[PDB]
């Protein structure tokens, strides 16, 4: 408003309300911002205080009362309580007990489960057993059926990534439940995807369509660490491989296409040198990253936090943020670049 | 319902010291069996909108940022979207009236209603504006423009402005950094010839660089469709139903990343099937009358009004005598993201 | 740089036999340091042209329809190619003379000269001919032809015959099938010659262009705007005085037909194009006015209908003497898509 | 064609213009399908062995000799030294501590190397180790020339696409000066893109030809026996029954090789016979280990360790199985496919 006021002005304001019309020039300028101003806010979680919390729960919430969906999602304060990191993205921390069983359903929303302690659990993609292990990346791709089975008197904990938040707010959910149908967990130490699929450079005749999301069912730790050992290598011998100094670094890649894991979230991996500082960032879209081994910081709009193994924290829309790396510094990382590639609003700006 | 009440509300005291909620004690259905929008049906009568509009042009002086009357939908709380993704607008421009060059992210485009003899000015070039164009000032284009008229005009402005502001997206700049008044905008000088691609404009480009998407060529692209059913050939979508698609020369895709425009021109008497679709349309009765159904209800159309079809949400148009609809969807993006899906009634 | 007799000649022979020819034998220019291909510039003067079409019109009666002239290129061992990829023939249609449908693999065109009151039908759809057309039968659609005329009519034909040959490619197949009905425009055009829309019904892209006729108004029309846009001091031509279109597939914005490339050119009088270096093959054909082309550093005047080629990384210019406007294909669809394409400019 | 009165003089000013007449015309100028001047052949490895050490000393360093490849000539090409339409394929035999310094050209090449090894192929500064079964690109523009570290022989055959290249005019050639003898392991490029389903973010932009240097054996042979072993099981992984294959593909992209060629790889099971297949364009095949017989226009030729045959455009081809039966393949296929020429004939259908 700037129509100096008036009984007359106040009178039109009334019918709008009344007509469901809301005026673009009351309209508060965060509207159109100059540049983003995430309602999200940066916000890091402690792994001891997650994996306490995880634990609690796996005390006090059994298979029957709250358990059988024990995921602590990440809420961020300024989301107003609604249980989303970001504005894009879900993320949980997934604690199966002892024995514990999922059965199989299907939705739209894209997903991924990374592996953070444990192992002997089998997450069954449309009929495919996928084994998980500390380090591994799984994608449950939108629209396949999936469910899990922990082997092992021993608890699994991993970190759920989904765009719940993006198919919420543009309502794009759709839900099955499984058939009654018997899924008898076989137990092999790798899924047929990966038989089929993780052979670098090579493509089975059978499988000569490209497909929206990647065929391959987890990402094992080994590619991962031996792919980021030979950057770092490389960088030794003064050949051309970092992203920059001292940083090495994947993005885990439908291999029918080379692009994006699924079609709403990118998942990379990043190893830094002991006493890399990255050069400050402001990207459009949301980031979430998770220490996987390793001990530094991130700064996030100039305010420092110290990391350890384990910690999480979401650099939302255009916050300036850069990692600073105490020992060798590995993270994990998800975002909603996809979305914002796709779309043409992708924008960055780098310090340096 | 969730675990015995076992005064672990001290795990609770927890969760909420630091930002924990668990899945467990979650919400409705937060992935829900189909879509169910907090986005309703919703129709906007014309003679309402323009009585409104007419209002603001008196009260609401020298053109202020923009006089422009944003459908809200009722089920949205307050926030002036006409459906999660898209905001729709009718704009009343004044005699003589003109507005400064800005810029932002947001994709919009402007579809004229009723008036002449206003130029919208589009990275320099401008582009003259008159009932049934299209008008694209796809995302980071400088655009401002003039009345050159003691007439007003009215317009429908179309933006991506919700999916923009909830997916942290939007950057803006000002301008006021060419009050020409050609008939035909450098862009389709250069685009508009049936077929034919200048050699200095190879590169593809990510929005349309058609600035204006003229009522001529729509009308007589629809009523070929029609002549070609009446001639046993095929070419309308449906028995009775011509549309097209607006689209970008350079690609054969949308006009922009974010929002699909098409028209749609049904024989009178015809009804369509119903369809449930991903995503949220906006219509605009160019000409004629008719009616929509929206879960099984009925609503009468007439001349300039406009529904929003919320994602899911079942809808057929019936029309009354020859029913000329403008068409806006966020199709786009659930395209791009694997998301759509159809359900037509008849079966297709 | 060989080796030399006694025992070695034993080799050669167990070669011959076993079909083994050994690499250093070779001659360094099967891996030339650029293209120097057998085909070699040349041009055919259009009365010549026309003469020859004529008394091929007496002389050999429909015998006759497939009364097409060939171009065959000097270089190319009495091939009737224009170049290793192209065939490019002068059809002379007599009056009344009419063709069955047939159907193949190779990729044409049709580039109507001089005549009126004919119709190609490419897949059922009758689409009329007229000076300055491009006429589109891509690979793999019926066509058949009628004259309904008592005046003759001439074109060029293009295809990729000779690529088709060459690279064992080749189908055909003969029309047992039904219409010689007489539209003024086509159901092709009909549904495509709208500028940026799009049919519903046409949502699918194809692998060449659903216009069957890129008819010369809109050409014509297009190279003038780009003139005008240059006067008013606006980006446009290609160069300067240089207007130039390439006809595209609507449901794409990339090329005709999967091999071959149609532009057109238009120059303004005392135009002098850069030098080029260009990989693959072009041929030109001067539709009006009179100027001449460079190659190799040779000069040779053109008039109103002569066509010339340029064969692989030949060195080219174009000047105009009056306004000059060329109809022009080539194998660069072919070059492009397997990143062997290269270009070099004389000033770049 | 017509009569001959006055005709004959004007035939004539047709030869004085440069015109031959579309009427006058040998009819398989569009042929009903393809018809191949180039013929179905094979080539028996120990002949091919025999006349590349024979070759050996004869033709050495110096005269002829850095250029020590046999070219397969299809008998229907006029001694062209084309295998098919558009391949070259040449068995290249490098003797005992034998260089090649490093040229560049357009055609796109590749080296699937036979029997040897510590012989290092340098690509664009890269060094890339060779071994029986591995599969080396070097891409069109690519810099390449090689060293042999070692007193014994390597054999490799060379793909090419010189025959499409030369008859299409876009061959361009550059000699090199410029070149690192290192002998590393393996090739920087297979040290950042041989790690299944991750990319480097320094290598976000797609690129024409694969960066993979090469495609060692290790990984073609265990995906080819997974293959197999997911078959056993039940599962949905081979081609046809019995019938395990690959193709070689560009990582940033899941496309061919090389704009121009196509690789792929075949293990059949003892005693599979394939379904006959008709395919547009060519494709050469080398068989790398076993015994088994192909099938050309109905004709069927025995086929040992290392034996190479041609099967040209549109011939009805099968392969028979005797033992486990392995090879290698490539083709002009991304041409046909590109330009939407590409057609299919399989038996079962
Ligand atoms: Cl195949
Ligand atoms: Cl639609
Ligand atoms: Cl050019
Ligand atoms: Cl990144
Ligand atoms: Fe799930
Ligand atoms: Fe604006
Ligand atoms: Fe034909
Ligand atoms: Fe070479």
């Amino acid at each position: 408003m700037q129509p100096k006021d008036t009984p007359e002005l106040r009178a039109l304001y009334k019918s709008f309300e009344e007509e469901s019309i809301i005026p673009l020039w009351t309209q508060l300028g965060d509207l159109m911002p100059i540049h983003p101003k995430s309602k999200a806010v940066p916000h890091v979680w402690k792994w001891s205080t997650l994996l306490r919390l995880a634990r609690k729960s796996g005390e006090l919430v059994p298979v029957g009362r709250g358990g059988e969906r024990r995921a602590l999602g990440l809420a961020n304060p300024g989301l107003g309580g609604n249980a989303y990191i970001s504005p894009t993205m879900w993320a949980g921390i997934q604690y199966l007990g002892p024995r514990e069983t999922a059965p199989e359903h299907r939705h739209s929303q894209n997903a991924f489960r990374f592996v953070v302690e444990g192992e002997g659990v089998w997450t069954v993609v449309n009929g495919d057993p996928v084994r998980m292990s500390r380090g591994d990346l799984l994608l449950t791709p939108g629209w396949c059926f999936h469910g899990h089975m922990n082997d092992t008197d021993q608890p699994m904990a991993w970190i759920d990534g989904l765009d719940i938040p993006f198919s919420q707010q543009m309502d794009v959910g759709f839900f099955e439940f499984g058939s009654d149908r018997v899924t008898d967990y076989a137990t092999p130490n790798f899924s047929r995807g990966e038989r089929l699929w993780c052979h670098p450079g090579l493509r089975p005749l059978s499988g000569l369509q490209n497909t929206v999301a990647s065929p391959i069912g987890a990402y094992r730790w080994e590619f991962t660490d031996r792919a980021l050992t030979e950057q770092l290598l490389l960088e030794d011998e003064g050949q051309p491989a970092t992203v920059a100094p001292g940083h090495a670094a994947i993005r885990y890649v439908n291999p029918t296409t080379g692009g994006d894991v699924m079609p709403t979230l990118r998942c990379e991996f990043h190893r830094l040198r002991a006493g890399t500082e990255t050069a400050t960032r402001n990207e459009v879209g949301s980031t979430v990253f998770q220490v996987f081994e390793g001990a530094g910081a991130v700064v996030m709009n100039g305010e420092t936090t110290k990391l350890e193994k384990g910690d999480m924290f979401v650099v939302p829309s255009w916050v300036p943020w850069s990692l600073q790396a105490e020992t060798q510094f590995d993270l994990f990382r998800f975002s909603d670049a996809p979305i914002m590639e796709a779309l043409s609003f992708m924008r960055t700006k780098i310090e340096g």
